[PDB]
Formats: C-alpha cells, structure tokens, sequence
C-alpha cells in the first residue's frame, strides 16, 4: 500500500529554514578535529563532587570545563570573536565575551546566552547554567536573552556521536562541538592504556579566521582541560 | 614539454553537473559519524553461508544487513522518510519505504530502487540486488525503476576509503554511507582486543531533520547490525 | 564593560573573501580521508640524513615525499588533472605537472608553484622548495611564479591538527591535506603495535571526478609512502 499525505509547515518553521541557509551562503565554512583526553576532570569530579553538593548546592559537570576554557581561549586570540558585517564591509571587534550554550531539553533546543565570562569560575558558571536551565523547561525563557553571543558550545554528545560537523549560528564566526566519551586504547609513554576520550570539532569562517589560527584555537582548549592547571597560569 | 587540449562534454554530462550543484543549493547538508563493530555478521556468514547457497542459489553479503537495518530505523523515526518540496512548501510525509542501493558496476555507477523493503527479509533482499544486478551489468536496465527512492546507502567501502563525506540524492532527505572493514584494537571490557570495525556516515537535510534526530537514527542502525536479533524485538 | 570598535578591512581581502567564495558556488566538493603508516619514511630519514647533508647541503625532509608521490599518482589518472571551463562548458586535460605547496612563513600563507614534477627525484624537489623558501621570507616572491597549479599540498600539520577539510585552490580541481604524526596502537599481525601514523584528505570536484576516481586516488598515494620503491615500479 502507497500513501502519501501532504502536511503543511507553519510560517514559524519558514524562518528557520531561511535564516540556515543564509548561513551558508554568507560564510564559507570549514571543519577541524582534534582529541581530548578526559582523565584529569573526571578525578576532578570524583573527589570534589560530594564538597561542592554540600558548599553550593548544584551539580558538577563537564560542561563549565568547556565554557571556562572557551573563554580562556578567544580572549588570547580576538580575530576569533570578531565578526564580519557586509552591511559596511567591516570588522567588528568586541572586548566582551558571551558563550552561547545550546541546551536541549524535552521541548526541542535552545541556545540561551552566559553573559560577561571573563570574571567567573566553576561555581558561577554552574549557577547560571542551571537556574536558566530551569526557565526554558518551563517555558519562561524570554527573546531578549537569547542575542547576541560571540561564541557557542554545541553538547551533542548526550546521545552518543562519534564525530560531526556542526553549524555556525549565523552572527558569530566559530562553533565548537563537543561529543561523546568512549574508552579507546590510548598510546601513552610507549605502552597501551585505555583512557577516556572525545573527539571535538570547530566550524570556523575561512573569510576571516586563517587555516593556522583554527588549529592553534582549538590546541589551546585541549591545553586547558587535559591539565585544567593552565587557567591559573599563562 | 607544455601540452593541453580541450576535450568537450556532452549534454548528459551537462545535466548531472547541473541537477548536482541543484542538490548543495537547495538543502543545508552536515555530516554524522559513528562505528559498528562488524562480529556478529561475520559469524553468521561463517557458518550459514553453505545452507544458504544450497537452499537459495545465492551468496551471503554484507549488503542485505544494512538495507534491513535501514528499514527498520526508517519505520521508527517517520520524519527522516519526509521530503521538503518548495513548491508549496510543503512537507511531505511518505508510508512505504524503498531504498535505493548505489552498486558501482564496470561500467559506473547507477542507482536503481528496491520497493516495498518494509515485508522482506534477508532472503528477499539478496534476490532483488542479484538479479536486477545482471541488468545492468549487460545494460538493459530501465528508467521507471530508477526514481522515487526515499533513502540511499552507498557502497564506497569496496574500493578501501576510511571514512568520508556522501552526497544527497536530490529527491530525498538522507543518505548512509557505508565504508572498509578494517581490523583495529579496540577497548572491550577493559581489555585490549582486535575487532574488525567499520565507519559509517549520514548525511542529512538540517532545514528538515533534527541534530539530535540524526544522531538517534544513526545509533539505531548500530544497534542492529552489532547485534540483529533486535529486528526480532523491539 | 562592553565595548566594541569596527576597524575596516582593506581592498586586498576584499577580493581574497571574494574568491573564496566562488570557490564553493562553482564546484561541488566533497572530502575523503585515509591514514598513511610512516615508519619507512623515518628509518629513511634516520641513516641517509648525515650522507644527504654532507653531498647535497639540504636538509631531508618528510614534504619531498608527498610531492614526488602525488606527481606519481596524477601521471597515472589524468582526470584529477583535469579543470572544467565553464566559459564554453570544456573538460581541459593537461600533460604537464605542476603541484603548488603551501608553505606557511612568519608573514603568513604563500603558495608557491613547483614546475614539471615528472622528471624530478627528491634531491630535486628539495632544491627547489629550500631557495624559494628563501625568496617568501624575505618578500622577493614574484607573481608570476604563483599561479597554474594542478594540484595542491597543504601543510596544516606543523601545528597539530588531527586532521580536517581543506578548501579548493579555484583554479583546480583537487587538493591534498596532510596532518600531524601521532604514535597510536595499530593492529599488525594479529598483533598490537604502536607506530606513527598520519591522517590525509582528498576534497575533489564531484562534477569532474567520479565517488570511486577519488578513493583510488588516494590509495595510490598511500601505496607510495608506506612503501617508497613503487616509484622504481609499477
């Protein structure tokens, strides 16, 4: 039996459709792996998560790992917070950092903004992370804190992704997306251990950043959560 | 010596240039990856390969488990059988499933339909790629069976490719791509084994499919080709 | 605090973000990986770089040979040579050789041509890449001798990327990525060693090379640097 129906698609669904493919057309985007080797965060969260339920309240995770070492990384190299207006033909630095932080709920996603991350630690970012978690679950989550991020994570690894391509949300100019965690065999002093790794991509715009800053970006997130230690030194 | 000459290409040779420029300009496409660990089929082309030839007449492969697979993860999510048409932007939803299966002969590639793979089983799908494989080998293979197809997998793994980037077949909304069987250590139980694995691939419409629906789909294929007693169940 | 200052870009890269995007809008590309095992090209270079020094002045490097096995490969496929004009719609087949390497300097990115490959060894290609090398740093680097390349090296690997998609030099219709050298477990006869290997990439034209031209190709260049004496051969 052959049936087929035609269902329609509402006009809100139009503008999504049409806002993904200006990102294309606009950006030429290209794509860059690299390995994290997750060893030292997950003793991190071994030890220290039973202080901090009991000191803050809140859960701890990997993601203010990510987001704290993000904001370590585009504050030594600002051509990677820039954007290109066409309007103009210009380049528009910022000073300020907002990472965007793509949290998939029941309802579908949403990319609610953490703004101003240069200050905070783990304990801030987790505060923030968790109260907005609860708003958007909810449906409370308003328009007018959902603008303006210069830089996004992408957790698709709740599912369990090897490796993807992500997409760049189209005011900024890189993406980062984070994966799943497996035990691979790991070739470590000469010999065969097995240690938890992720595979993690950066989709970046080739008109502005250079092929040689992608890679040296994305090496200076690895330095900063295989040895969290560096965010207190250089 | 410097020696060039123009060479022209026929009008056919127009056409698939043109109609494939038509397939990157109209959907947003990105790219997923997993790996299936490739034991239980080996195992049960080890042993019931002779039962099969003289039962049947046919040959025991690879390609009759992921096409059922295939079916099995479409039936589940119907949303990666849809198909965005820009006419009146519409959505439509389709009941029937026929996938097309890429078999690369001597003479190039060519793409024709298998219907209705929803009441099949591994019997009934290795006649349909064999003989309809003898038509167009000696070329009398028609054009009616060549469209409609509403999901593709593509053979790029005979030639020895690790992994790598499929295309979409413009009428449809997703493809897999399958690759070479390679022997690799692999972490299994906390030990150290050597595994024959296989990467896979799937690239999908994002104006249409969800980023967290590829993934869902891509693991439910895994989970019935590492282990196919599933297609039983669940 | 929020501040943010727009400083122009000038007319230069206003062509260099023009060009790159023809690139995508002309050609279909895809991208195709591998993995190349580099322990005969080390011991290579670990006894004859004294004698290479002492007889030639040049140091021995890994890129001579990449450049010697891609001029290989393309002698034997003349379709990755290949530039579609889409002036008067042409398939232009060229006899001559010409790989352009990316040799990223202090000032930035160069792209210098090396000329008729064919008839060359590896003391050859090392002359030419080590004075011209010298001409880029100093800024005496003409014109003329930038442009009609047939394919393209791309060095990404002297910073540690795992590896990731190259871009399309617009004049050509393929180009060859190479990536950082890390030791990881291999299973080598039934066993587990540990040796260091590279990813590769291949981002072809999908209008002129066919899905299987591309993976045949790279495997050609695979065959040439796991083991060096297919260039005496076959």
């Amino acid at each position: 039996l052959r049936a087929e129906h035609r269902e329609k698609m509402n006009r809100m669904r139009q503008r999504i459709a049409q806002r993904l493919k200006e990102a294309q057309n606009t950006c030429a985007m290209l794509t860059t792996f690299n390995e994290i080797d997750m060893s030292n965060i997950q003793d991190m969260r071994a030890r220290h998560k039973e202080a901090f339920l009991k000191k803050h309240n809140l859960k701890l995770g990997f993601m203010s790992a990510f987001v704290k070492a993000s904001a370590f990384a585009l504050q030594e190299q600002p051509v990677v917070n820039a954007v290109i207006d066409d309007t103009t033909k210009e380049v528009v630095y910022r000073d300020y950092i907002d990472i965007s932080v793509a949290v998939a709920t029941p309802r579908g996603l949403v990319v609610p903004v953490i703004r101003n991350v240069e200050t905070m630690n783990y304990a801030d970012i987790e505060r923030t992370i968790s109260e907005l978690g609860e708003k958007a679950r909810k449906n409370e989550l308003a328009i007018e804190d959902m603008d303006g991020g210069t830089f996004t994570i992408s957790n698709g690894g709740v599912f369990g992704s090897l490796f993807g391509t992500p997409i760049i949300n189209p005011p900024q100019s890189a993406i980062l997306g984070m994966h799943a965690i497996v035990d691979r065999p790991v070739a470590v002093g000469g010999k065969v251990e097995i240690r938890p790794m992720m595979y993690v991509a950066l989709t970046y715009d080739h008109r502005l950043i250079d092929g040689r800053e992608a890679v040296t970006f994305l090496r200076k997130i690895k330095a900063a959560v295989e040895d969290p230690r560096v965010l207190l030194l250089d």
